[PDB]
């Protein structure tokens, strides 16, 4: 259980001249801009998620609110990339897919609250390597992985501690529903989890478009599971649509976080792939411009011509970056 110390070193902080809201909230200005950037990214969390009465109608008190943000920063690593901000910054991120892209009437109210938390936990206990690594070294969570038949080494085990977190009622935003809600708030937020795996990208992406082919079911359970699997990957890959000082940082988190990994696979002496060789040493323009084109341009264009006009901005932003990419060259 949380000290009454850390709750009020969260609780007390406050955003009256920097709004969270909006699609240019500077996630790397509000860390660097305060002594406590841990203390700061939880307070983003909740009072984004306070400020816009969800918890509150799901019966999710301010204190349990605090108590679960708080449950799954202590599960983040000090790693460069898949640390709390990343988080945070997919809560946020898909707080404006919702509610300035006009997402939120695709999707129920409840979708929404859900899909917020399961930003917050889609990540947890990450050490900044990926799931090919755990099997290429045989690692005990790869072993775990292939004995049990699920391939999404990190995303099983991202659900297995968000489960946890929520088994304890302090902690437990899904506390205050009941019957097929509190089903759907945990199914919900695991075939989300479940659907951040890459390996998987096309298959989700691929299969929400084809589901968008014939009219669009608000009524239907599949079409928003899927809405709510491609915003969650949406978030994940958000990084490219952001303002150009904000979308360098994290290129520099991810490559910083990449490398790590492909100096521990050089001491394993296990495979490598070029993306991850710190020594040998690609532009960071070069990666980026490859992401885009090859995974992030495709996917915000489709999602945004098949049912998602009001995040046109997405595709706009990620072009203007590209552009800038190609400029640094
Ligand atoms: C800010 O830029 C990036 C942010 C996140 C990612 C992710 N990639 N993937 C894979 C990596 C393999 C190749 C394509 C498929 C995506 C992941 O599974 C990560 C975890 C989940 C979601 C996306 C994350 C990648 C980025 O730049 C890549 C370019 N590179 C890599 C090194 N530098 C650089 O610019
Ligand atoms: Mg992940
Ligand atoms: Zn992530």
């Amino acid at each position: 259980a949380i000290t009454n110390r850390e709750r009020e070193a969260v609780l007390r902080i406050e955003f009256p001249n920097v709004d969270v809201t909006d699609i240019d909230f500077d996630l790397f200005q509000a860390r660097e801009s305060t002594d406590k950037p841990l203390d700061v990214a939880a307070a983003i969390a909740y009072r984004l998620l306070l400020g816009s009465g969800l918890p509150q109608k799901f019966g999710c008190s301010d204190e349990v609110l605090l108590n679960f943000i708080l449950q799954c920063r202590k599960k983040y690593r000090n790693v460069p990339y898949h640390n709390f901000y990343h988080v945070v910054d997919v809560c946020q991120t898909i707080y404006t897919f919702l509610y300035r892209g006009n997402v939120y009437e695709k999707l129920t109210e409840l979708e929404c609250f859900v899909l917020l938390i399961t930003a917050l936990v889609h990540d947890l206990d990450h050490m900044g390597l990926n799931n090919s690594f755990y099997l290429k070294t045989e690692s005990p969570l790869g072993i775990l992985s292939s004995a049990s038949g699920n391939k999404s080494v990190l995303e099983v085990h991202h659900c297995n501690l968000a489960v946890e977190i929520l088994s304890d009622p302090e902690s437990d935003v899904f506390g205050g529903l009941e019957g097929a809600e509190r089903t759907l708030a945990f199914r919900s937020m695991i075939d989300c989890v479940l659907a951040t795996d890459m390996a998987r990208h096309s298959e989700f992406l691929e299969k929400y478009l084809e589901l968008m082919k014939t009219s669009y079911n608000v009524d239907d359970s599949d079409h928003r599971q899927m809405t709510m699997d491609v915003l969650m990957k949406a978030g994940d890959i958000s990084n490219v649509t952001k303002p150009f000082d904000i979308s360098r940082q994290w290129a520099m988190a991810v490559t910083e976080e990449f490398y790590r990994q492909g100096d521990m696979e050089k001491e394993r002496g296990v495979e490598v792939l070029p993306m991850f060789d710190r020594s040998k040493n690609m532009e960071l323009a070069k990666g980026q411009i490859g992401f885009i084109d090859f995974v992030a341009a495709p996917f915000f264009q489709k999602i945004v011509d098949a049912c998602l006009q009001g995040m046109q901005w997405t595709v706009d932003r990620t072009k203007s970056n590209r552009a800038q990419w190609e400029r640094v060259l």
